[PDB]
C-alpha cells in the first residue's frame, strides 16, 4: 500500500529522475556503466497492473547487466558508491545488487563513499528514482515491505 | 508484515539484539559513545498499546546522546560508519541521527565504511535491532512506511 522511500546517495548535477505509478512487481533492471554507473532502466507492474518501461535515465553506452526478475525472485540487497569519476565530483560510481535466488549484479567501478540497503523479512526493491544526465549522478530506491 | 527490516550494519563479534513486538511510534533513543558506539537503548510504543523499554545492547560508559521524540517528530535520516576501533576489527564507529524537526544528534567518531539510511515520504525509523557485547559490534533498523 506504502512504498519506502530511501536515498538518494551520489551527487547534485543532472536532473531529478522519478515514476509517477508506484511499483507493485519489479520484473527487470538494466545498468550501463564503465568506471561510473551511464544509465538505468527498469521495467515493472505498477499497482495500476499495467508495464512500465522505465528509462534509460543517462546517456548509456558502456557495458550492460541485465537483471530479470519475478514473482519469485526479488532483489533482497542493493549497495553501491558514489565519488568522482571522468572529472565530476559526485557520480553513482558502482552497484551492486542481490536477489532473493543468490544471483549478484555488479556494475561499474567501486570508488568514493559506501551505501548498502540489505532487505530482511518480505521487504524488497521495487522500483528506483535519482538523478541523470550523462551519467547516473545520484540513486535511489522503492521498498516493497 | 508491515515493517521494513534494514541491516544490520557492522562486525560479526558480540551476540545477536532484536525485539519481539512490532514498533508503532518511537519515543526515545539513548547512545552511550566514546570512539566507537559502547550502547544503544530505546523506547515504543507497540504495535498491542503496549511501551517497551529496550536494551541498554552494549556495555555503555562514555557520553550520553539522549534523542526524544514523538507523534509529530520522528527519525527520517540515520547514518554512520562502521568498521576498526579499539583492538576490534568491526564495531559501529560512529551515527547521526536527522529527525524531522531539523534535529540533528551524533555518538561516536566517524571511521570505516559508510552507511545511511534517508527516509523519504512518510517513511520513519520506530525501532532497532543489532549486535552487541562490551560495544554495538552492528546495528539495524525497522522502518514504518
Ligand atoms: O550526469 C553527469 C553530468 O552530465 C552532464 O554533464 C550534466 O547533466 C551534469 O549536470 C551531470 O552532472
Ligand atoms: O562488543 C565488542 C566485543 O565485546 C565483547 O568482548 C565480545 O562480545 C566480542 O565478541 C565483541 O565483538
Amino acid at each position: 500500500m506504502t512504498l519506502v522511500k530511501i536515498g538518494l546517495w551520489g551527487g547534485n548535477g543532472g536532473s531529478a529522475q522519478d515514476i509517477s505509478v508506484p511499483p507493485k512487481k519489479l520484473l527487470g533492471v538494466t545498468i550501463y556503466s564503465s568506471d561510473a554507473i551511464r544509465s538505468i532502466a527498469f521495467n515493472y507492474i505498477g499497482v495500476d497492473g499495467q508495464e512500465y518501461a522505465i528509462g534509460p535515465w543517462g546517456g548509456g553506452e558502456g557495458t550492460s547487466t541485465e537483471i530479470k526478475l519475478g514473482s519469485s525472485e526479488h532483489i533482497k540487497e542493493i549497495s553501491g558508491t558514489h565519488g568522482p569519476v571522468y572529472d565530476l565530483a559526485d557520480i553513482v560510481t558502482y552497484l551492486k545488487i542481490v536477489t532473493s535466488a543468490n544471483n549478484t549484479y555488479e556494475a561499474g567501478v567501486p570508488n568514493g563513499k559506501e551505501f548498502s540497503i540489505p532487505l530482511q523479512d518480505s521487504g524488497h526493491v521495487v522500483g528506483f528514482f535519482g538523478r541523470s544526465g550523462t551519467l547516473i549522478d545520484a540513486i535511489g530506491i522503492y521498498v516493497h515491505p
